[PDB]
């Protein structure tokens, strides 16, 4: 009847993705703290960005916490590392950054964030209405930056882009002085920074600083205020993807996403202020959307802190059709474990220090 469900949390708070994880953290003032009458445990570690510290909050999560969900994290290196666990540890867990989905990861995780090939597709899409036939590519040195360039490679491609440079840099560097160098000689009619939070603004502001002319294209890593306040006037015109959190206000009334995206935002923004919403925010209350779908279905087959309830939630992710969220409307299925589809994208841009829809 009222036992606690436990859910432990590992996300980014310190380190070079706070600006990610923070307001990922923040979002859970506003979810549920009870649902079905089983009051919610949350227990919520930094992992600084670390796999190897996710990793330890994964592991304590599932053995000395017992916890029935883990979710985490801020970005794909951690959000890697707590999939393993979970799938070692027949946990579910629902991740807040892309990942790279394998055999070893599937059975068990389930992904908040848009896909990459869904971003890409809307960005190419741009770029080919708009008359660009040249890209080039600056992004992390590390999975994320591959997803995104892999995507470049086999969609842009596809639909026409030419790739004329490709440069990496990790996510500590300081600067990107060499890269944005030889991406300006090589001069593509657009530049795809793949990258996150204020990294994401490093090329942006590199790259107009250093004669760059062109269309410069951020994915939805970059999708919040720090992105303008770090890249001030070097933002205006990006092209950006991003969840339709970013703007609930535009939907139209019949869109599932409408309702529980301006209820997030209007919560939010009364504390943390005007314009406060982040891509990230979305993710942490959406993953409470899913819950409150999962949890009744899984209690009718199990009480929580058993096996057979962690169990239960799995098959539900299965069973439980268009969960209305912020960010989207999820249908998970045994392969595909984002479970999105066009309605959780738009494009944005800036013009005069404000994000702007683009039709
Ligand atoms: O930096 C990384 O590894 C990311 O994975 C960033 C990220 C986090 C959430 C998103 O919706 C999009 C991108």
């Amino acid at each position: 009847e009222t036992n606690e469900i436990t859910v432990g949390i590992s996300v980014t708070t310190t380190g070079p993705a706070a600006a990610l994880g923070i307001p990922e953290r923040n979002a859970l003032e506003f979810v549920v703290k009870e649902i079905s009458g089983h009051p919610i445990k949350i227990i919520v570690l930094d992992d600084g960005g670390d796999p190897t510290a996710a990793t330890t909050n994964a592991r304590r999560f599932v053995t000395e916490s017992k916890a029935d969900v883990i979710m985490g994290s801020s970005v794909t290196p951690p959000s890697v590392a707590i999939s393993n666990v979970a799938n070692e540890a027949q946990i579910p867990h629902i991740a807040l950054a892309p990942l790279p989905i394998t055999p070893e990861r599937a059975k068990w995780s389930v992904v908040m964030p848009q896909p990459i090939p869904i971003m890409g597709k809307v960005l190419y899409e741009h770029m080919k209405k708009n008359n660009v036939k040249t890209v080039g590519y600056i992004g992390y040195s590390d999975s994320y930056g591959d997803l995104w360039f892999n995507d470049l490679k086999k969609q842009g491609e596809a639909m026409g882009l030419k790739i004329v440079g490709e440069e990496r840099f990790a996510r500590p560097d300081t600067s990107v002085a060499g890269q944005a160098l030889k991406l300006v000689a090589a001069n593509p009619d657009a530049i795809l920074v793949g990258a996150s939070g204020t990294a994401a603004a490093l090329p942006q502001t590199t790259l107009r600083e250093r004669g760059y002319n062109g269309l410069i294209y951020q994915t939805h890593g970059a999708a919040s205020m720090d992105f303008i306040r770090i890249a001030g006037k070097s933002a205006e015109g990006v092209l950006m993807a991003s969840g339709p959190v970013m703007d609930p206000e535009g939907q139209d009334d019949t869109a599932l996403t409408k309702k529980p995206g301006m209820a997030l935002v209007k919560v939010y923004e009364e504390k943390y202020g005007p314009s406060s919403r982040s891509q990230f925010a979305g993710h942490s209350y959406d993953a409470f959307k899913v819950l409150e779908r999962v949890v009744p279905v899984a209690l009718k087959k199990a009480k929580p802190g058993t096996q057979e309830f962690r169990e239960a939630l799995r098959e539900a992710f299965l069973t439980e059709k268009d969960i209305a969220a912020s960010q989207g409307v999820y249908n998970f299925t045994e392969t595909d474990r984002y479970g999105l589809d066009d309605r959780s994208r738009i494009l944005l841009t800036v013009k005069n220090g404000k994000y702007v829809i683009v039709k």
